[PDB]
């Protein structure tokens, strides 16, 4: 969680949304979306 400390990433994905501080950090986990399609609790 995070209210109030730091500052924010400049890359973010765009499949679910998440943040990331390097590029190539995302370019790797936009790999993830390749397969997860089911539902899931959070
Ligand atoms: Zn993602």
């Amino acid at each position: 969680g995070s209210s109030g400390s730091s500052g924010e990433k400049p890359y973010v994905c765009s499949d679910c949304g998440k943040a990331f501080t390097f590029k190539s950090q995302l370019i790797v986990h936009q790999g993830i979306h390749t397969g997860v399609s089911g539902p899931s609790s959070g």
